[PDB]
């Protein structure tokens, strides 16, 4: 039950720090074997996978972190180098959605029992710096950048292996952080230029986005994760200054509040909870 901030950009970072919410403290853990900015991270079977990133060199390598042993271990690489890639876990598979190499619309799925990536149905739109979240058995690709900053959102159904467009964002968001809490998808910050502090929440029962309380600080390239009923916006870029500040969102009060800051400024950071 800790928030991990993996990589990012200060220099391109290989360090990783973990957050204890009960103590409100950030602590260093084992660093990545490679510097990774714009990296996608996800949790599957008690392991944190750091997917792709940028060192320059756009990376195709993936490494897995064991929190019980405090060790990063290399696994099978992606078929395509991806930076600014969105990743998520659904039904025991890790999906690497989009990214930049050329801006990518292809999606690969990782099977940990086979240690092999497999191409699945591609997106309808090229998306780099895209936010990816999972809700109700679907994978949502939220915003991104088409090399045009995107407000459209597509949902992936693994039973049909196809993407379909849903209600788009009210504001275009690239480098946006997304997370799921209480059956809602939150789109946190991003870039539209104007670096965004606004947050939108998507209700699948209504197929509609709605504005919620905005961040106290404008955040692009921000990492977002959910822990103990709260949403944490970790780091980002305020265009400028790179951010070490961390804000927590309470859905019951609809309020963002500052918590302990990171030990290092991280933009384009991957954030996960384990």
């Amino acid at each position: 039950g800790l928030i991990y901030a993996v990589g990012g950009y200060d220099t391109h970072l290989n360090s990783v720090e973990a957050y204890d919410p009960e103590r409100n403290e950030w602590s260093l853990v084992a660093p990545l074997s490679t510097r990774r900015s714009g990296v996608g991270v996800a949790v599957l079977n008690g392991l944190i996978y750091a997917v792709g990133g940028y060192d320059g060199t756009h990376l195709n390598s993936v490494e897995a972190y064991d929190p019980e042993r405090n060790e990063w271990s290399l696994v099978a690489p992606l078929s395509t180098r991806r930076s600014g890639v969105g990743v998520a876990v659904l039904n025991g598979l890790i999906y690497a959605v989009g990214g930049y190499d050329t801006h990518l619309n292809s999606v690969e799925a990782y099977d940990p029992e086979r240690n092999e990536w497999s191409l699945v149905a591609p997106l309808s739109t090229r998306r780099s710096g895209v936010g990816v979240a999972v809700l109700n058995g679907l994978i949502y690709a939220v915003g991104g950048y088409d090399g045009t900053h995107l407000n459209s959102v597509e949902a992936y159904d693994p039973e049909r292996n196809e993407w379909s467009l849903v209600a788009p964002l009210s504001t275009r968001r690239s480098g946006v952080g997304v997370a799921v809490l209480n059956g809602l998808i939150y789109a946190v910050g991003g870039y539209d230029g104007t670096h965004l502090n606004s947050v939108e929440a998507y209700d699948p029962e209504r197929n509609e986005w709605s504005l919620v309380a905005p961040l106290s600080t404008r955040r692009s390239g921000v990492g977002v994760a959910v822990l103990n009923g709260l949403i944490y916006a970790v780091g980002g870029y305020d265009g400028g200054t790179h951010l070490n500040s961390v804000e927590a969102y309470d859905p019951e009060r609809n309020e963002w509040s500052l918590v302990a800051p990171l030990s290092t400024r991280r933009s384009g950071v991957g954030v996960a909870v384990l």
